[PDB]
């Protein structure tokens, strides 16, 4: 229902151009701070940004895909390169969050054994891991992720191939695997630690009950945006799937399909949407405005 | 009619291989001069420094396409990656060359009005910033380049299932004036890639090394290095320019003008066949300045050991 034109596109676009900016600011922001200066939220932070920028700087090609009526003239490589770099957008962003959640439970929580588990890891090693991580994880996307011009129609569409690993009858298996893995590592398992982090927070600071409230906020406040912008599209997706499994009705499978466009959209959006958030919220972004 | 058949010997997977290799020498290479360049005091940043980043970044921009021109040059000139990226690489393709150029102007000009005149750098300096000769720089090489990204398109000629990414002259000129549309970016591109910025380049250098033999009245070889070194830098600089992008020019005016004067079908098959390898050397010019710079102006070796 609702063609929309030229909606999705549009957005899409427009994500692209105020993304860009906006996280070009804040990575000037968190460059141009002292090193002294430099927070261990910072680089987390701008991890967050650089993920956000490598997929904005792919989004036009998803905005000229949809304009096209789905056809993709970019070729394969960079279908593979940018499916890659939204699941590798999805795994560092959500893992750069449960840093923050898990430095947030290090110091408000118990300060004491955070000051040795700093001296043991350093950030820039976490930073690394994370995105090393992030990339192994999303190697499954680029290696099955194919160009093709399904139903002979002269359309070019960018999917994942499971014949290269799988062959029909287990295809259902092999996507149902990925799909499940890839929520459970980019929404559920991460949102479970942070959850927990968060209560544990939560009962300190009934405890403690301005300093500590600056980046608790603002992380919160990021990861309740994240959740917002990523629950309809992890949920749409595993509903579809447990649908396809248990025989839902096909008027909800409908409903499903014809939502799912807008869940990948505001999925995407959330990219855009970081930079007003640490504006509205961070005093230094404001500073970095202001100077 | 008797020439025309084919590309002297096989070239391989050689030309494909240097592209790659130029991909990841000029990417590695460029990212560290930026670094050097960067991470050096703004206060310390010397005005030949921002020249040297805009060189580095025209640099990075061209190489990062790179690797779709070695995946064309692979699979027998066939271009699978669409319209919008054909324009994009041709288009940083000038642009580096313009850019590059034109930095490369500035630079000797700086030097120019460094040493035949050190009174009027200052005054120079007041009324033009090098931050806005660099702007103004990069504005002229996008507009310079952008018959390039407006003109390319991709198409499969010869009826063969090949794309070839080339210039389509049909937009702006019929089929009978496609010739003057040809001949005049072609030429238009030499004069101001080539040939003007090299004439003030020499003119600026000829007044250079006047001023030099000036204390050099007698024969002494080497200099001091005090002075010297950003001006050797930059000199063998244009002159590894030079050397990698004269061929190019040199045998696309040559082809140019034998479309009128007729030269012999054996010499224009000679240029036909040589085209790829010119191209090639102008390609690895990128990835060349940073070893330049690994060699001369103890910064960039500097750099590398902090
Ligand atoms: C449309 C399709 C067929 C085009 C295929 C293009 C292929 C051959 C090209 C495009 C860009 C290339 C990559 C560009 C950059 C890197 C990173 C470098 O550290 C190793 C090589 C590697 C990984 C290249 C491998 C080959 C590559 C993937
Ligand atoms: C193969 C063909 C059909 C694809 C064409 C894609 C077109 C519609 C897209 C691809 C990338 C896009 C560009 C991406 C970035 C910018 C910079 C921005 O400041 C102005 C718009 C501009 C310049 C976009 C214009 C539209 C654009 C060129």
């Amino acid at each position: 229902w609702k063609s929309s034109g030229a909606l999705i596109p549009a957005i899409y676009m427009l994500v692209f151009l105020l993304g860009t900016t906006g996280n070009g600011l804040v990575l000037w922001t968190v460059f141009r701070s002292s090193r002294e200066k430099r927070r261990s939220a910072d680089i987390f932070i701008a991890s967050l940004a650089v993920a956000d920028l490598t997929f904005v700087v792919t989004l036009p090609l998803w905005a000229t895909y949809t304009y096209r009526d789905y056809d993709w003239p970019f070729g394969t490589f960079f279908c593979k390169l940018s499916s890659y770099l939204i699941f590798v957008n999805m795994y560092a962003s959500v893992f750069c969050l449960t840093g923050l959640s898990f430095d947030r439970y290090l110091a408000i929580v118990r300060p004491v054994a955070n000051a040795r588990l700093r001296l043991r890891v350093s950030g820039a090693v976490a930073t690394a891991v994370l995105w090393v991580l992030a990339a192994l994880l999303a190697m499954p996307v680029m290696v099955l992720r194919t160009t093709g011009d399904l139903e002979n129609t002269t359309k070019v569409q960018c999917y994942m191939d499971y014949s290269m690993v799988a062959t029909v009858s287990s295809e259902w298996a092999w996507e149902v695997g990925l799909g499940v893995s890839s929520t459970t590592v980019g929404f559920v398992v991460p949102f479970t630690i942070m959850l927990t982090c968060y209560f544990f927070i939560a009962q300190t600071i009934a405890g403690h009950f301005r300093k500590r409230r600056r980046l608790l906020s603002i992380i919160v406040v990021l990861v309740v945006t994240f959740a917002l912008c990523w629950m309809p599209y992890h949920l749409v997706k595993t509903l579809y799937m447990l649908g396809s499994l248990l025989h839902w009705p096909c008027d909800f499978d409908l409903f499903l399909m014809n939502i799912f466009p807008y869940c990948t959209c505001i999925s995407y959006v959330n990219s855009c949407l970081n930079p007003f958030l640490y504006a509205f919220f961070d005093p230094r972004f404001r500073q970095a405005c202001t100077s």
